[PDB]
């Protein structure tokens, strides 16, 4: 079996596992902070530096996962709390868009919504043009921000939210299991076939932005990450 | 939303939050331990004493869950490491079989393996009157030990071994993350309806058995879970 | 050469290998619980019950060994989690001091904390008459427990934790890795003269205490050791 | 605190966590097999792919690491067993040296037995050019093939090896484990300064080599490994 494992209770400049994209910044208390406060159309990304193989050619098998992690939202004064945070997989040549709007792309797609990647979004602000819910929701986005499926969902400012994530391979399934700071749990699934929506080898990581009127604190705390592939 | 969640790091003979039947008993390490090692087709079950609603006949809303454990298996001398452990959730009445022979039965269903039940087996002995697969599996059981579906694994003697699990009542996917101690990572999924195999009303719990020539240790160390199901 | 060596993956009571003195158990896991929870001052020691030839006084040789094992601590209701687990060398005659306070001593010393033996301590708990550091620590302990050398370290309840520990004869360098739950692992070197402070023949194992209000869970669960002393 | 573990039970050909110098080779049981049997002075070098940080040039914190691997020689016929193996940390953008003529430079210096690199050897040649002792033998090497420090040993033609190498940050001291076929161990220790000797980024692996007479199977089997640095 191959197996790929790491686990993050703080990051730190500096340290070549991590890949950094965008306005991100490293916080002293170990925090990351996705996006700057006073650019318009902020954008920051942070991924794990190594590629993950996540399926083989020769045998056609799919890698399983299992990852957890936690972020945090807050509100900046005079701003609208947007736009969100977006856990994504994308190829290994993976880059910010070339002219990327921030706002609601959430620095993985372009202006129509597209992208090559697929991801878990926790979107906080509803545009009508990627056919957002009328209210914060988690969503599964796969190849763009409108979303394949989304589950209503309440950002809360200042609350540290848990999510888990697995992956089973044999069914496809990919589900979510978010822990509210009431205690209240939020799971969505939906069946991904990442053997044929991504390459052989793909990059994990977070995304988040803002645009000129909408922007907040983007927090990732912690992040722990295991994958295995059956070598046959 | 009504919401159960309950942490146990530690368990102890006298709490009327936990139901004990059969052979099992608390360890002075906090440690619950389900079969009596020097008793032939021995068969113990602990169960959370609290019936938690699964769904509601008003709404037809089903819960959606995560729970996460972690147990330990070990070899005692002269035994047959045999038979295995099962996360169960069965009717709120729930007792061990009329005569239960152990065993393969896991202490969940009768001579022919059936039983009302729905379940994730860690399973260390290939019983072939079941169908049991060649090799140590995990497996998800719905009203009998022969697996609607396994996965083959690998029981590793004093190895502790942690679980989560997800269940998606929108999708009524059931899905298992297995950490094994080496690290890697083994998964299962399969789409269950709760609301059509249990009652309103069940509980959950754990249930481990042995025979005359296979005996084992059975540990459950820790158990954490917590259910929201949408009321309106 | 002349090399001993030996494995337990579990123990048991009636092993002629294997020496209980104080309030030792062995728990139906295999698991030795050093400390009786109930009892005020209790200490509790378990040693390899052949004694080990670590130098030659013929061949001025000192013996390298490698050794590696894993224990648990856990809190329990109401009382301070104290005192902490210390792996010890003492000469072959060594037993529990005469009128043993358990406390602080870790069951190795007197009132002073004064005692002949040398080892790698696992201390929970800061006794400022020892000139123990302010938070929990790996130290290494020659002929008293006001430690050598100390490390800060974190004793996490419930938590596995594993010890490799390699003394190199040339160098006279004792070193500890100690690797916690969290992945994370910490270390201590030092230099340690064992042909000075003991003498031909000793006894390896392990020791832990408590007080009348500090008590908690004390396990053992694994123990390898091989020492290879150059007969020539 | 800045943790990076791998666990290698077994190797493939096409994992993007290793990278593959020279004549390697991943047989069918999973093995690396570091040189060509037919090749004249073949060299081959297998290397973690991530760069591992093991010191800050902001704090001047070096890192503790724990790692554990076995490997095998065996002796092919009409050929000198030649001429060993050796586990290096050198500078991320290390090569084999161009020109190089295997042999005794065990594919990590040139031809004065000159290079970048601090690494544990497993030597079975006895190279007089480069100091090397009349028997077979474990050393410290230090930018160079003329060890620091040596300790003699005997390479058991098909015995699997197991070694343990631990370096204590504070103290700088690096020990090795060596546990033989036949149940004995040997050990070396020595003082190196990491900071000193190597750059901030490094990449771990193994590299062995042969000549135009002396050739023999260089096999890794495993390799465990976790480092920490204490970030603040
Ligand atoms: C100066 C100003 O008026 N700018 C806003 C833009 O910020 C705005 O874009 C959206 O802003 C919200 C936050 O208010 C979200 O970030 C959203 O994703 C953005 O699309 C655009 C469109 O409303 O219009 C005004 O210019
Ligand atoms: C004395 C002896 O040989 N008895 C065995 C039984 O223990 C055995 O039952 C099975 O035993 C295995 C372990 O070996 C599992 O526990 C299984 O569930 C049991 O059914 C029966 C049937 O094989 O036959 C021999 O008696
Ligand atoms: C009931 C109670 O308060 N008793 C404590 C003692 O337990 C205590 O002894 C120390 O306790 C700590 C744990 O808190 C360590 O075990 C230490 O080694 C013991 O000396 C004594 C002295 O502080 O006084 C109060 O009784
Ligand atoms: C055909 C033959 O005679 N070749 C040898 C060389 O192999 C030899 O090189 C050394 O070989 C030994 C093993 O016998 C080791 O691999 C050593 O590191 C090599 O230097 C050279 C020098 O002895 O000369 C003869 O050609
Ligand atoms: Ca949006
Ligand atoms: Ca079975
Ligand atoms: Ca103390
Ligand atoms: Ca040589
Ligand atoms: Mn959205
Ligand atoms: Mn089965
Ligand atoms: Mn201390
Ligand atoms: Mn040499």
């Amino acid at each position: 079996a191959e197996t790929v494992s790491f686990n993050f209770n703080s990051f730190s400049e500096g340290n070549p596992a991590i890949n950094f994209q965008g306005d991100v910044t490293v916080l002293s208390n170990g925090n990351i902070q996705l996006t700057n406060l006073n650019k318009v159309n902020s954008v920051g990304r942070v991924l794990y530096a190594m590629p993950v193989r996540i399926w083989s050619s020769a045998t056609g098998n799919v890698a399983s996962f299992l990852t957890s992690f936690s972020f945090e939202m807050k509100d900046i004064k005079d701003y609208d709390p947007a736009d969100g945070i977006i856990f994504f997989i994308a190829p290994e040549d993976t880059q910010i868009p070339a002219g990327s709007i921030g706002g609601g792309t959430l620095g993985v797609s372009d202006t129509k919504g597209a992208g090559h990647f697929v991801g878990v979004e926790f979107d906080t602000y509803s545009n009508s043009e990627y056919n957002d819910p009328p209210t914060d929701h988690v969503g599964i986005d796969v190849n763009s921000v409108d979303s394949v499926k989304t589950v209503p969902w309440n950002s809360v400012s200042g609350a540290v939210v848990k999510v888990t994530v697995i992956y089973d391979s044999s069914t496809k399934t990919l589900s979510v299991a978010v822990t509210n700071d009431n205690g209240d749990i939020t799971t969505i699934a939906q069946v991904v076939d990442l053997k044929a929506k991504l390459p052989e080898r793909v990059k994990f990581g977070f995304s988040a932005s803002g645009s000129l009127g909408g922007r907040q604190i983007h927090l990732i705390r912690s992040w722990s990450f295991t994958s295995t592939l059956i070598t046959t």
